[PDB]
């Protein structure tokens, strides 16, 4: 797994769970959701409600102070999102719909608009319109081909052309059909329901030629300065002719995408097929069929996938790039295909972790830092963690089926409460569609408005705390880490927690200074580990760790890894407008990145009070450990205190950026997070203090914590906001 899942709640950071500017528009969203880039470099998403009587539109960058759009429509389209398209013209997005009833709307919404303060709208921005009797011949895909030309297909088989002549009104073109006549054989009949060999997904090649996947899998190739049939390759009859099952596919789906003149083909055969070919001239010509790697008996669904560019990938051997998204229900699975060389013959399967890492930490009892104690606090902790709009989403659920809250102290509520905001969240997070952001940057588009997530190439480091348990190889420091984690693993949270607040205690003081290093780890061992741990682990992780350079692996863990550049500025562009998504994005990237970090520094400095390791000798990486341990707690505790005000804050402490960022690769989106992490274990604690005082209960580990003459004022004013306070 070399990439994670980063989640990304575009509200966030803001109590209200809706946008205050929200339009309704009405003529005469989870079910689809997808990006689309426009003429000023804005993202806009869409998403198209579950009945398709909904059209939602709103700004990526700019979901709660920009403007969310709803149009409301008369009926619902054909057959979904699949009768729906949406293109940017000139200044504008045009959007077709072939609705129930047969009718064809057009919506005309000006960029201003979408990007403007107004409610209202002026001008003809719909047209209803009645060209083909769909009530016969029903339709089911329409696909766009040019601002005046697209084609319709039909259920039974037969493609409809649709050409615009003034600016509205459009006109059937048909092409020439003679597929029917294999009615004429015993094996068909144009009345069955079944035998339509209908289109299930199709693209436009250099304008003119227009390639069609059918539900039998053929490829048929349509010449539109012809209007002719020009190909039909049965794709089947290549690999191995299966007379046991071939699924002809019973809806329309994304089966390919090309990207220069490349084609691949999704067909399945245990849902396991991804051919590829090259167009040219037309001709399609075969290279080979690659096999998907997937078990669980194969039950997962394409929801989208697209070809491109090769990626920055541990693997330089790269040609092409696939990325493939997954589904099953809820539960998503993000792959990236990369063939190697111009033959599709050698090629290496990229999986990524499909749940993130506050998700993770949170189903498998890994979090350390939140703060436990009272039912109260638990509610502060899941709704900090969850954010207003599933919180309030969950609570919702809640009160239907009459959950009520018995008093200030219902554990048993709160138990419900964890359980449905999982669901929620997870719901919420049902992928639906990729949309590449910037150059190559993967980013998948959820059901819930407002939700979305990007999958993170991962950094070295990120990628050993992802492949513990899997890297055959890895070098030293991998191997050493693996060990550490290995014994670790085996320690409860409790323990853990009393270790991690004795490291806290050496620097805060309350661990005396006067006190030697071994005398502090001596009390730490007494108090915390002591009893707390299987002996027979310990003599496996003491073998272990004689066969390493303990000096040479902790200074390359220390001052490669983990301590960031100095930077002479690297090019992270420079943000005109606060970017809501960068800045969550950014945050979350952030704490992942320290949660590893965190992990791996308390396991080593755990290393360092059990074993006789010359404290003078390491005293130095001792002491920055400690002090790094230390940063990381802090920022991971001021995360789930108040994410709003932790990134505006760390934003706010760039001079240069205080705005924000833009990245539109991967190496800028990891180059600033580590920027980010610099900031972190290096003026921040000062503006952070004062922006904050002008998250009560943190400071207060804080003011123990991170005050250890400027101090002891703050301690006091804290302290106040008694006897404590007045004392000091």
């Amino acid at each position: 797994a070399c990439l994670s899942r980063i989640d990304a709640n575009l509200l966030q950071y803001y109590e209200k769970p809706e946008p205050n500017n929200t339009v309704d528009l009405y003529v005469s969203g989870s079910e689809y959701s997808n990006c689309l880039l426009l003429s000023n470099s804005e993202y806009i998403c869409y998403h198209f409600s579950s009945r398709s009587t909904l059209l939602t539109f709103y700004p990526l960058s700019d979901a709660y102070h920009g403007k969310t759009i709803n149009i409301h429509l008369p009926n619902a389209s054909m057959n979904q999102r699949y009768t729906l398209t949406i293109q940017e013209v000139e200044q504008q997005l045009l959007v077709n719909v072939i609705l129930k009833d047969g009718s064809f709307l057009t919506l005309q919404l000006p960029l201003s608009f979408l990007f403007s303060s107004a409610n209202t709208l002026n001008g003809e921005w719909f047209h209803l319109q009645n060209p083909y009797d769909f009530t016969v011949r029903v339709p089911h895909f329409l696909f766009y081909v040019s601002p005046q030309f697209s084609v319709v297909f039909l259920e039974d088989g037969g493609l409809l052309g649709l050409k615009k002549v003034d600016g509205v009104h459009y006109e059937p073109l048909l092409f020439n059909d003679n597929s029917y006549l294999k009615s004429l054989t015993r094996f068909f009949s144009r009345s069955s329901k079944s035998d339509y060999d209908s289109v299930i997904s199709c693209k436009l090649f250099h304008e003119r030629y227009l390639i069609v996947l059918t539900q039998n899998c053929h490829l048929k190739i349509w010449d539109l300065t012809s209007f002719t049939l020009i190909q039909d390759y049965d794709m089947v009859s290549q690999s191995d002719s299966d007379p046991s099952h071939f699924r002809k596919v019973e809806a329309v789906g994304e089966y390919l995408s090309l990207y220069n003149n490349t084609l691949v083909t999704l067909l399945p055969l245990e849902n396991g097929l991804f051919q590829m070919g090259t167009l040219l001239v037309l001709t399609y010509t075969f290279q080979n069929n690659i096999p998907t790697n997937l078990s669980a008996s194969a039950i997962w669904s394409i929801v989208d996938l697209v070809l491109t560019r090769p990626l920055e990938l541990n693997v330089e051997a790269s040609y092409l790039n696939l990325i493939v998204l997954w589904k099953s229900g809820t539960a998503s699975k993000l792959q990236i295909l990369n063939v190697n060389d111009e033959s599709f013959k050698n090629y290496e399967w990229i999986e990524s972790v499909n749940k993130s890492l506050v998700d993770l930490q949170s189903e498998h009892d890994l979090d350390i830092v939140t703060k436990t104690g009272d039912v109260e606090r638990g509610f502060c902790n899941l709704k900090s963690r969850y954010g207003t709009q599933i919180f309030e989403r969950a609570q919702q659920i809640l009160s239907e089926n009459k959950i009520i809250m018995a008093h200030n102290e219902d554990e048993e509520y709160l138990a419900n409460l964890e359980t449905i905001l999982r669901d929620v969240k997870t719901a919420f997070n049902e992928a639906s569609s990729i949309t590449l952001y910037g150059d190559e940057i993967i980013l998948v588009n959820c059901f819930q408005p407002y939700n979305h997530s990007l999958y993170k190439l991962n950094t070295t480091v990120e990628n050993w705390f992802y492949n513990m348990h899997s890297e055959t190889d890895g070098s030293e420091l991998f191997k050493y880490l693996r060990t550490l984690n290995g014994f670790a693993s085996t320690l409860s949270n409790d323990v853990l927690r009393s270790i991690s607040k004795k490291f806290l205690d050496i620097i805060t003081g309350e661990l005396p200074d006067s006190m030697t290093t071994v005398e502090k780890f001596t009390d730490i061992f007494k108090n915390c580990l002591e009893n707390q741990f299987e002996i027979t682990n310990l003599k496996i992780l003491f073998d272990e760790l004689n066969s390493f350079d303990i000096p040479v692996v902790l200074n390359d863990l220390i001052n490669n890894q983990m301590k960031p550049g100095i930077f002479w500025k690297k090019d992270f562009i420079s943000a005109i407008k606060f970017d809501g998504f960068t800045s969550i994005i950014s945050l979350e990237s952030l704490h992942q990145l320290l949660s590893i970090h965190y992990r791996i520094t308390l396991q080593v400095l755990l290393t360092f009070v059990l074993f006789d390791l010359d404290t003078e000798i390491f005293g130095q990486h001792i002491s920055t450990l400690l002090d790094l341990h230390y940063k990381q707690f802090l920022l991971l505790n001021l995360y789930r205190q108040d994410k709003c005000l932790l990134a505006e804050v760390l934003l706010k402490d760039s001079s240069e950026f205080s705005f924000g960022v833009k990245f539109f690769n991967y190496g800028q989106l990891i180059a600033y997070i580590d920027s980010l992490n610099s900031n972190v274990y290096n003026t921040e604690n000062s503006f952070f203090m004062t922006f904050f005082r002008s998250s009560h209960k943190n400071i207060r580990f804080f003011l123990e914590n991170v005050e250890c003459e400027v101090q002891e004022f703050m301690f006091a004013m804290t302290l106040f906001s008694f006897d404590q306070s007045y004392e000091i």
